[PDB]
């Protein structure tokens, strides 16, 4: 039967859903990894073992454990980004969605959640798979991964937390869509993943390492790219974070086995009680676990493997959004409300600086600040507002992915670059914080195509398009079936807007401010 | 008898000249000082000893021994900053233009040619004072001062070559003002002192150092301030380039004795013909022999100065012209000529950026070009062309005088800040160069008056209230009528920071001049330097 597929590991029964009138297949947390509980905890991920009988696949299964915001409480801004089933360490399991009829060997698609490394889950109402895979005759699969201590505890040299084991999860996953895909009509060979901000990171992370690099054909990087800021540390860093989560929770920290011992008898939540205090900084857009530069998981820096072409070959389509900092302002940064126009005094943009570039120098932070700050109305809380903003965005999005794309291109076979700039009508969040991160996964998710959910009618016909490119280019490699998306060469440097409008095609993406953040800051930062 | 006065000092003559179908009285040529020859060569100025009988002053005298620019032989563009009288060492006299007939006592208007403090002579046709005198009835001074090596050669410690002489040179001719003006229908409490470039400089060193500061009621500083970075060098620096003056002549250096003694014997021709090889790099707007930071004519350091409001208190009006740094990458920099549009290369660009900014570090370097290069349009020719041309106005004059001028109005009694952006119909040098540096001068001096110098009517009008901003200004402290109903030309202030373009349009009055580029220049790029 259709609904009923048997894999390597076992038996596995999905539910037919309905999709804009009309139905598909959906297998809903389906286990790729075994439960990483007890002893388990920091290592690395173990294949599922089989098991015998029917898997029932008919719900979403448990997000990781998670800290959970509550800023905002009842708000669906703030909300729509929580954990929307029980929270446990559980949680390592995949969903499916597969066009009725199941398709031959079809393009396969599989997603990666971002939340900073540090939260995210598969199961959100944004991530829903059956509009893309319906509209566009895909396999969509969404992946999970353990995220915060539980992902990306680092203690380099031990085998019991060694860092990275969340990147792990997502290969475990990546590997069991190789191994069994095909029986949902999925075409290994034809998969593309997908995914934003720690996701675009991620699927980054896997272009560059050595043991992902085989398990997919393609990839989409949204807001996010490896060499971010904000998306990896040292061996030293993680070791010294490591050791001041057992600090803060009176651990033993005569040796690493006494300290993972001690932080394996802790609940989750007495971990995430305490999370965000072992930060070197006051900072905003900073995480504390997050991928290790290990030796393992990457060869060498991230620096030198993009030189040096150590890295898979392939096409890539990626982009960034207009205001990717104002989620992070008005969560940690002094004179942001989401009840007001936000602006912000001169006094409130020094400190906004501040926190910003927290690894900068003072000459560091005059440089930032006289580069985003116009002298002749520097008094203006609006230009102070919307230049914090661009600063954020640019340091820890914008300007690491066009460094990405930059070396990317020149050894790789194919790029597509894009900028949304699309404010949606229906949005929540206030004007101020303008076209926001992760807004543009409803539209890649197929929601405006819900009639209740209040888009208009060329909102629609704006992520049927993007939909149609991100499928298109997952089946052949190019957002374009034979007006074009152009691809980006290191010569000319094209991308397009993408918004209601009809396409324009512009070049060489904020090169101003990110010859600042790519090239004159890190010159600046090393030689003083 | 009008032409002849009876100074303090002997007797003296002028000469009666015609001045726009009127007549004035000038009083050329006439010695402040003992010629500075022999053992007296780089020795602090002594007084002019008296005379009996009559001096004759009615030809302009010697202009001081200098570089004589021959770029462009033949042409007048250049050939106008040249000295148009023989150059001897016995060059230290001053000119005098008196309305006839003589005033009781009217205000005084001091000139201070400019030209790096290696050049520059009060003798040139630009300078005629018969046009400012005459229209604003004011008795116009100029006076003149040793350049180059004969002027600043600096050996700190000695006594025989202390440096500053010819900043010494241009407080003797003050203190001969102060004395004897009067003499002349001039008023010694109403003097102002006013200079361009090198002049400028003076004018705010004068400002700052107490030996000075009672020679004169106030001051005029055209695209040049105390703290620019060619105007003064330390000690250090100023020993280094006298020593490495005499390395180049072949001189015992085992003392500063026989250095100078050496020095002394030279031709002044032999000390010029090796005057650029002392500078410390291949540079633009920087020159071999000027101002040193002594100890004694300047306290303190120029900054220290500044911040503590070490300084006369008085009105000052001041300004600069658009393009102050065309004439320099033309001279200097590759890819500029006279003849075409002048449209760089990045490349030329990139060896533009370190060739203006000298003393700079690799990083420096590198926030320079950030700070100018357009990254959309980098290999544009016109916008390279010109970010060239604004790297070397705002580092060198611009922004420098602004920190002069924000710094001094903290403390002073007075400010009018201006904007010259006028390019003369008439101009000889290509479009490219846009507003010169050195070329609101002909405007100030009532050049465009004489119709046979083809300048338009506007042209004239632009002169006429130039003119009179300036001497207004040097009556009363205020380049304003007194309830006249022209427009205002408002007092910088400190929150405020308002200067007026100075064109043939109407006046537009602006605020915070090139703020954005003079945080980098003033602030920025101070900081960073002293990292390294
Ligand atoms: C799977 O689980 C859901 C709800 O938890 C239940 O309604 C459904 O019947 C289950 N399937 C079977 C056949 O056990
Ligand atoms: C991709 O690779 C093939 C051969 O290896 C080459 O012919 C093709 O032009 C490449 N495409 C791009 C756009 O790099
Ligand atoms: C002064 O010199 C000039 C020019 O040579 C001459 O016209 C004038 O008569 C001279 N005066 C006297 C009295 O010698
Ligand atoms: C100049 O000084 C006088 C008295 O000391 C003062 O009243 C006047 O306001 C000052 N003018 C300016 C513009 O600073």
């Amino acid at each position: 039967s259709e609904l009923l597929v048997n894999t390597k590991s076992g038996k596995v029964m999905g539910t037919r859903v309905p999709v804009l009138s009309s139905h598909i297949s959906a297998f809903l947390g389906i286990p790729f990894a075994e439960p990483p509980v007890g002893n388990m905890r920091f290592r690395r991920p173990e294949p599922k073992k089989p098991w015998s009988g029917v898997w029932n696949a008919s719900t979403y299964p448990n997000n990781c454990q998670q800290y959970v915001d509550e800023q905002f409480p009842g708000f669906s801004g703030s909300e729509m980004w929580n954990p929307n089933r029980e929270m446990s360490e559980d949680c390592l399991y995949l969903n499916i969605w597969v066009p009725s009829p199941r398709p031959k060997s079809t393009t396969v698609m599989v997603w990666i959640y971002g939340g900073g490394f540090y939260s995210g889950s598969s199961t959100l109402d944004v991530y829903n798979g059956k509009y893309l895979a319906y509209t566009e005759e895909v396999v969509l699969v969404s992946l999970s991964y353990r995220v915060g201590a539980f992902g990306f505890l680092a203690l380099h040299g031990s085998q019991e937390a060694p860092g990275n084991v969340g990147l792990l999860d997502q290969r475990m996953a990546l590997q069991w869509v190789h191994d069994n895909i095909q029986f949902f009509g999925g075409d290994p060979k034809t998969v593309t993943i997908f995914g934003e901000s720690a996701g675009g990171a991620s699927v980054g992370m896997h272009i560059l390492s050595p043991g992902s690099r085989d398990l997919f054909r393609r990839a989409i990087l949204q807001s996010g790219s490896p060499n971010c800021p904000w998306a990896s540390v040292s061996v030293a860093e993680g070791r010294r974070r490591a050791v001041e989560l057992g600090r803060n929770l009176n651990c033993n920290l005569n040796s690493d086995e006494e300290l993972i011992h001690c932080l394996r008898e802790k609940k989750p939540q007495e971990l995430i009680d305490v999370e965000w205090n072992v930060l070197p900084f006051d900072s905003i857009f900073r995480f504390s676990f997050v991928p290790v530069i290990d030796g393992e998981f990457f060869p060498t820096s991230l620096e030198s493997m993009l030189n040096s072409g150590n890295f898979k070959k392939t096409q890539i389509l990626l982009g960034v959004n207009k205001d990717e900092g104002s989620f992070f302002l008005l969560y940690g940064a002094p004179g942001f409300s989401k009840d007001s126009e936000s602006k912000i005094s001169r006094e409130d943009f020094m400190s906004g600086v501040k926190l910003s570039v927290p690894h900068a120098n003072d000459l560091g932070l005059d440089a930032v600040t006289l580069q985003y700050t116009d002298w002749m109305d520097d008094n203006n809380g609006i230009k102070n507002r919307d230049g914090l903003d661009d600063i954020v965005g640019d340091h820890n999005v914008i300007c690491p992915l066009m460094h990405f794309v930059n070396k990317y291109t020149k050894f790789g076979n194919g790029t597509y670059l894009y900028f949304f700039n699309h404010r949606a009508s229906n949005l929540v969040w206030p004007e101020w914080m303008g076209v926001i991160h992760g807004y543009e996964i409803e539209f890649v998710f197929g929601l405006p195509l819900v009639k209740e959910l209040n888009y208009t009618a060329e909102e629609e016909a704006l992520s049927r398009r993007i939909m149609h490119y991100w499928a298109t280019f997952a089946k052949t490699g190019n957002p374009n079936e034979p007006s074009k998306w152009p691809l980006f060469t290191t010569k000319e440097q094209k991308f397009i807007d993408l918004n209601t409008e009809p396409m324009k095609v512009h070049q060489r993406l904020r090169v101003q401010m990110c010859v600042f953040w790519n090239q004159f800051l890190p010159k600046l930062l090393n030689a003083t």
